[PDB]
């Protein structure tokens, strides 16, 4: 079967050189649309974006938007089993920088997350979430404006990655077999009628996350980088990450004991600043965002932790359904709505489509386009205190003006 | 050494028959002080507990405390080293009903958490976490009093076994070599340098585990059990840990589908009520139970992700100072306080003895004291509504009363 992928004529791709992206005025774009409200949000994400380029740029810009596939739609299009094609691998990576809606993973056939497939097969190791509180959103919490965290969670190990067996199969006897006789395990509780998953952590993997958050913490002037981890249990992978990660701030970033420790302070290079660079075990990590927000900036951590913390953080800054994400790799790059796939609703144009929104508000700044995305922001910002809204911020509040999903896109582009 | 516990005099040990405790009217309670603050607030828990137990049964009943133990003072009394004695297992499981303040487990000897090798030794599986909300504390979250939960986290496998290898030690390289080699493991990203983590779910283990919270929820009329997972990532210990819950609901409790499922209904044979046994995906209920804490009650999940909804409840309701806790097993169970050691503050009779209270509260309960452990949830409801607290409370709030340690346990004893 051919590919049904048909390249934008005008348009050009976008080239990496010496890791420093090398954007056209007219790149190629690859997007999926995702499924179930993949179909009402991605189209009002493709419209508020083509509005924010036209304007910031006055017409020198403009993106060719290339259709690419995986999930449901992947099956329609190229047939039954077709949930991830190789071609899709093959243009992100060649395209360098690309946007997706929701995806859903089939039951029953053994298929394993789509989304965690892309991120491993492309190497994209940081999972990017900022979290920030927009004015006017309705939050669980009294003081939701004390939020403004960025994510780094390690996207391509940990227990994440999907290795294990089975109860009662071969496979886990095999395993648990050697670990009780060959590695002299006593610790399994009850070894028979039990499944056993593999929990990888490495130097490598862990600093190459934790150098792009201090990157980051330094590229945007933040004040502290928290190793989140719980090492007081798990103390080859958790601590293992939490040991790497200070003594990656003490080889490559100059980092300095702060009085007896364990805290160390990293020299902004370009503003004279000075990031800490702190650690906080994850069960009271989860207390403090509530507690003490204020103290945390940018956080890293491995990807189970983190897939709970930037959820939990969104929910706190009732930012649920308007949480941005980024998997980012050093040759590519695929944005991402963060939210699951709606069935019920899709197709009545009644979802929130900004988190998809504000994905693609990440991926203009990622490209360069600084411009495009601050308009995106000033536009979520202004429709937001406009109080005229989706459903699922509308009903909790007072005194808004219910949108469609359509209409809240119209209001974004009206408030830039 | 000869030990150096001394049986109380007067006193009687509780005993076992037909898994029901028969306790008599001066049971000996072993009591370990805890390090740090425990040397604060245990005291107050013992003249607390005293006074309650003195009020509810008009002398009668009394308790006769026997100092056993754990942690710092341990080593302090049998001598370097002595970190956990035999005895102190001994004893527990002996007595049947124990009780502790905050261990501290020593850095740089490879000793693992004191408070996790109590639980395993004495295969205490249980780890029970009410989580309610007391009217008058401060806390982060607009509506607290909408959270009433009791969390059933599953107390002797998964990751927080212990079960690990160190990176680039020679058993984490056979390990690493046996599962690339023998199981053919391709999703190991980087295998040198590479830390090792096993993660263990038997269908034993979740049984009984998932058995206790259902049997919870039947003999306190709650309304549904919740099973919380991770087991869209995790298919074989996570969400193995889920279709064992719902199958044990099933084949022992008559668990009958609701609609087209996927949750069941399970009728309280003593009241008739329809207990709903549902679940929920762990990052998603992080969420929930600030959004929607009304439509939870009992939950039962693992090990790991028990530690962080349970910590991240207590901080919502106000609650990360007097959070209660026990850990349970078939033949005895220890009740403790769930904060740490706050050494800056140990002996200034200054931290917050409301978590050690309620678990003792949790403690006489168990025993079928329950007027005594009414009389302080009593205590504890009209002191904190008084504004009478310690620091931790006071500090967030306007027109309160500052209490010492000792003098909040005594404004609990007034509010009897």
């Amino acid at each position: 079967m051919e590919s049904k992928v048909v390249v934008p004529a005008q348009g050009k791709k976008i080239t990496l050189q010496n890791g420093k992206l090398n954007v056209p005025e007219n790149p190629i774009i690859p997007y999926i649309e995702g499924d179930g409200i993949g179909v009402d949000v991605t189209p009002a994400m493709l419209k508020v974006v083509d509005a924010a380029v036209e304007k910031a740029y006055k017409g020198e810009r403009k993106i060719s938007w290339m259709e690419i596939y995986t999930g449901e739609k992947s099956t329609q299009v190229y047939g039954q089993d077709v949930w991830l094609p190789a071609e899709t691998l093959d243009l992100i990576r060649e395209y360098r920088v690309a946007i997706k809606g929701p995806l859903t993973t089939p039951v029953g056939g053994g298929i394993r997350s789509l989304n965690v497939a892309l991120r491993q097969e492309l190497d994209l190791y940081i999972c990017l979430r900022p979290v920030r509180y927009y004015q006017g959103t309705p939050s669980p919490v009294k003081h939701p404006e004390l939020t403004d965290m960025v994510i780094f969670r390690e996207n391509s190990e940990d227990i994440y990655a999907g290795i294990e067996w089975k109860a009662d199969s071969a496979d886990a006897e095999k395993v648990i077999k050697f670990l009780r006789e060959e590695m002299g395990v006593k610790k399994i509780r009850f070894p028979e009628h039990c499944g056993i998953g593999i929990k990888p952590c490495s130097e490598e993997g862990t600093k190459r996350l934790v150098r792009a958050a201090i990157e980051y913490a330094i590229a945007n002037d933040r004040d502290s980088v928290t190793l989140v981890h719980k090492g007081n249990i798990m103390k080859f992978t958790e601590g293992a990450f939490k040991d790497w990660g200070y003594q990656l701030a003490r080889e490559e970033f100059g980092g300095e004991l702060i009085d007896g420790g364990p805290w160390l302070k990293v020299k902004n290079p370009n503003t004279g600043k000075e990031i800490v660079i702190k650690d906080v075990i994850a069960d009271a990590f989860l207390q403090q965002i509530l507690l003490r927000p204020a103290e945390y900036d940018v956080i890293a951590c491995m990807n189970l932790n983190g897939d709970y913390i930037s959820d939990a953080l969104a929910a706190q800054v009732g930012g649920i359904g308007i949480a941005p994400g980024a998997n980012i790799g050093d040759e590519c790059a695929l944005f991402e709505a963060t939210h699951g796939t709606a069935p019920k609703y899709a197709g009545q144009d009644k979802v929130n489509p900004g988190s998809i929104i504000l994905s693609a508000e990440m991926m203009l700044r990622h490209m360069g386009w600084t411009e495009a995305a601050d308009l995106i922001v000033k536009g979520m910002e202004g429709a937001i205190n406009a109080k005229t809204v989706t459903y699922d911020f509308e009903r909790l509040m007072d005194g808004a003006k219910l949108l469609k999903c359509s209409e809240f896109g119209d209001a974004i582009i009206e408030n830039m």
